[PDB]
């Protein structure tokens, strides 16, 4: 199997290590943050989110036991000191959100791995990849980034739109979850002002490159996307609000014929169709990184339309960052 | 096998059925409220606090087929209206606090029911049983009740605690979830001044009667208990709050002991004992009625404690529910 090392143990570090157990491919080894093996195996125990951890986690020596097998763990600040290769580590989930360029997460291979995965967009011309879009255009790369997670909610859908009814222009506006950059009550951010202010009692606009990201995984998109965001009050599951004008008219009847059939073909276990009343808990632990919602959408004519489509920012993601280490792996 | 009615497909008629669900000696054979087979069936599919139906629902004829089996659904707003007998209902889970009365509730016994258990404390001399203090004292009564959620986790550790070192008196206080009783924002509650200001905006003290009700269970403690509640924004999963003076001194050690081996023996599957450090979301979904919380306690001495305990005011209870049910059924 692949063995996978963890940098990172936050939202994404977590849920990329509990998906990691119902995979047969891959197996994580070790994990580095900055905390004590028993604060690390509290953190993976309970989950305010997606509950208790299923299955065991012992701390011993120093080390996790969890499902009786032990986990390497460590807390140097510097990655290039990790010397993964003392447990075998082939490729490095990035999960800490630091070390987003070449330069940076390239500390990692010096360390001993093979190869990396950015659990975010990269910084720099690092390459991005996104299942249903271009994970067919991986070239060798040593260090990889998975994009973002509103992007690879975006890229499947902007795609079928387009293989369909070509897109002329769009744009994009996602209602996000709360995440880990933002605060409790109104305090310092000052990368970006709007973004420190009380979480839970505001509707927070702010800034996203998704849109014009989905351009440089599907090229025949450049250009022709840009969009943004709100943060609201739930602490998981957002969604996409796309807004596309269409070159080769269709009804709505028509749009909703095209995702589920993808959905079924495809892009089976990436894009998924509904035509139910849901709402977003109804997506807390989705796997599909886009559900089209065929209820919600609505169009003004056969050329200008509005789709929208649900996305577990969590655990969507999270599952897409494994595919990409199992495809990026022999 | 008992076949059961549930009567108000609610947040507890809705999770006693799930929970039924698990159960091979009880069976949900009909069910009632005031709406559609398709409204209901949706209703169960999907749950913001408990996740999708694990199971299969469909809607046909006008009623419901659930993993298999056929539930028949009805809208009758009189309850001696529902004919139970025709699909030979044993006993009906009295679950839309609208008939709390023998009264009202027998009804369904004028209806074709045997028995009947009200989801809520009686209004009347009605005699309520909880699982832990006062099964044992069930004779052979038509209609019964469960008591409160409170009500429920209070007596098995207020029955520890007088078992072991007596208490003389005792003040309670309960941190609880909200419920459908409260309203989004400020709006009309005639009998609940409070209750009726926005639930996510507010903490609001609420009266309780699940402190004496303690006594009737336990008619040792009578008199010995009272207390009040405090609403918060959360949806689900309560705390108690116990503050009591001991008649025999007790170290704080010697009152996790007693709490721990009553957990592990006497009281297993209803008093539940954790030394972690918990939070209200690492209970949604829990069974036990109570769940002591060794590291949240506090003594000022050996003779005068504050003990807590955690309960899901909608999973532990609609089991409780079952097991009162399969009681009371022989
Ligand atoms: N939150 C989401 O829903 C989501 C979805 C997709 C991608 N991402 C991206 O994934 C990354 C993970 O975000 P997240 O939500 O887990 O954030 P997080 O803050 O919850 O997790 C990051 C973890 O990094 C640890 N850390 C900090 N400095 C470190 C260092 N020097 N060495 C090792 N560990 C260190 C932190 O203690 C923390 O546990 C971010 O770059 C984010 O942009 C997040
Ligand atoms: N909410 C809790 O956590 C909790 C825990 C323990 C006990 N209880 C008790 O259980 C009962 C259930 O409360 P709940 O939270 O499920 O409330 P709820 O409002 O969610 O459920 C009540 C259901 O009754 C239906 N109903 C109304 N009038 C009806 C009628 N005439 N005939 C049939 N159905 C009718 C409603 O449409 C609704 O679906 C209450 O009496 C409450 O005191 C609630």
């Amino acid at each position: 199997t692949i063995k996978v090392g963890i940098n990172g143990f936050g939202r994404i570090g977590r849920i990329v290590f509990r998906a990691a157990q119902k995979r047969s491919d891959i197996e994580i080894v070790a994990i580095n943050d900055l905390l004590d093996a028993d604060y690390m195996a509290y953190m993976l125990k309970y989950d305010s989110t997606h509950g208790r951890f299923d299955g065991t986690v012992e701390v011993k020596d120093g080390h996790l036991i969890v499902n009786g097998k032990k986990i390497r763990v460590t807390a140097e600040r510097d990655p290039a000191n990790l010397k993964w290769d003392e447990v075998g580590v082939d490729v490095v989930a990035e999960a800490t959100g630091l070390f987003l360029t070449d330069e940076t997460a390239r500390k990692h291979i010096t360390a001993g791995a093979k190869k990396v995965v950015m659990t975010g967009p990269s910084k720099d011309n690092t390459p991005m990849f996104v299942k249903g879009a271009n994970f067919d255009k991986y070239a060798g790369q040593d260090i990889v980034s998975n994009a973002s997670c509103t992007t690879n909610c975006l890229a499947p859908l902007a795609k079928v739109i387009n293989d369909n009814f070509g897109i002329i222009e769009g744009l994009m506006t996602t209602v996000h979850a709360t995440t880990a950059t933002q605060k409790t009550v109104d305090g310092p951010s000052h990368k970006d002002w709007r973004g420190g202010r009380g979480a839970s009692q505001n509707i927070i606009p702010s800034s996203t490159g998704a849109a014009k990201a989905v351009g440089k995984v599907l090229p025949e998109l450049n250009g022709k996307l840009t969009g943004m965001a709100f943060r609201v009050p739930t602490p998981n599951v957002s969604v996409v609000d796309l807004t596309v004008r269409l070159e080769k008219a269709a009804t709505y009847e028509q749009i909703k014929a095209a995702v589920k059939a993808a959905a079924e073909g495809e892009m089976k276990g990436v894009l998924g169709y509904t035509e139910d009343d849901v709402v977003s808990t109804d997506f807390n632990g989705e796997v599909c990184t886009s559900v089209f919602d065929a209820k919600a959408g609505i169009a003004l004519n056969d050329n200008f339309v509005k789709l929208v489509s649900w996305y577990d920012n969590e655990t969507g993601y999270s599952n897409k960052v494994l595919d990409l280490i199992a495809h990026i792996s022999k």
